């Protein structure tokens, strides 16, 4: 799974 | 199951 | 299971 | 899977 965050 | 959250 | 962001 | 955001 894959998250991502700015 | 992948998440992009900017 | 690819992201890009900027 | 992709995603992209600019």
């Amino acid at each position: 799974a894959i998250i991502g965050l700015m």
